[PDB]
């Protein structure tokens, strides 16, 4: 019969995985570590011995104005992090075009609070980068079950 328990923490069936980044981004280093620690998978340096391939298209974190006071004063700054990727076969065959990750953090603009200004742009950044990589992890581990459940992708 086989019983359905939970001995795994964040693990998946396909152990051998290969990563490919277009311009070699920071997220590439985070991903390998997050995978090896949370999942049963183990990242290879070459696709000769991989069961699946994780590909990233773009990952840019920029910042722009969100709200204004007095029709001129900067209130909050929208920290927009655009992540787009794909989930391919061991031979780079696109079976699952992975969806988009929507991450926007709220940067409170303050002149006197220099401490806060040296805090938010790290706290909101590290939390957001960590979230994004944990999201990809959660999507890859979900795709082995279904994955298409989150539906929306870039258009």
């Amino acid at each position: 019969m086989g019983f359905k328990l939970r001995g795994q923490v964040s693990e998946l069936p396909f152990e051998r995985v290969y990563i490919t980044a277009p311009a070699g981004l920071t997220i590439g280093s985070d991903l390998e570590r997050v995978i090896s620690t949370h999942t049963r998978a183990k990242v290879v340096n070459k696709a000769e011995k991989s069961e699946a391939i994780i590909q990233i298209v773009h990952a840019i974190r920029e910042k722009r104005i969100l709200s204004l006071s007095e029709s001129g004063r900067v209130r909050e700054f929208e920290l927009v992090y655009r992540v787009a990727a794909r989930l391919l076969d061991a031979h780079n065959a696109e079976l699952a075009s992975l969806q988009e990750i929507r991450l926007t953090r709220i940067l409170p603009f303050l002149d006197a609070q220099e401490l806060a200004k040296a805090a938010e742009e790290e706290m909101l950044y590290k939390d957001m980068q960590k979230d994004a990589v944990q999201q990809i992890l959660r999507q890859v581990s979900a795709f082995t079950s279904a994955g298409l459940e989150h539906h929306h992708h870039h258009h």
